DNA sequence: ATTTAGCTGTATAAACATTGTGTTATTGGCGTTATTAAGGTAACTTGCTTAT
C-alpha cells in the first residue's frame, strides 16, 4: 500500500521522459507502460 | 573305311572373380574461438503527441 501511494504520484515522470521519444518506432502507450515498469523497480530500491 | 573338317572342349589362358590389403576418409568428439545477453547505473527534467 505504501509503495502503490508513492508510485501514483510519480505516474507522470514516464510521460514526461516519453515525450523525448515519440517517433522511434514505438507508439506513446508502449513507451508509457515501459517507463512505468522502470519506475515501480526503481522507487523499492531507493532509500530514504 | 579314313580322314577330314568340323567342333569348339576345357585347360589354359586370359580375363575375371574373390579374397585381402592397404588408404582415406568421415562421423564423433572435444575443445575452441567468434557472439551474445543481461545486470547495473540514480543532480534534473513527473497528462502526452497527433493529426485535413
Amino acid at each position: 500500500q505504501a509503495k502503490k501511494e508513492m508510485i501514483e504520484a510519480n505516474l507522470r515522470l514516464v510521460v514526461s521522459e516519453a515525450k523525448k521519444y515519440t517517433n522511434r518506432g514505438l507508439h506513446f502507450l508502449d513507451i508509457i507502460q515501459e517507463g512505468n515498469i522502470g519506475l515501480m523497480k526503481a522507487v523499492d530500491k531507493f532509500d530514504y
